[PDB]
């Protein structure tokens, strides 16, 4: 059930924010 890369866009919407958040983590880690 995919109308227009809905699952795809969801995958990005999540993983992208996850990757950004992971980035943020990597930025802060060496700070703590």
């Amino acid at each position: 059930p995919t109308d227009s890369g809905e699952k795809m866009t969801l995958s990005i919407s999540v993983l992208l924010s996850l990757t950004v958040f992971l980035l943020v983590i990597v930025e802060l880690i060496p700070s703590t």
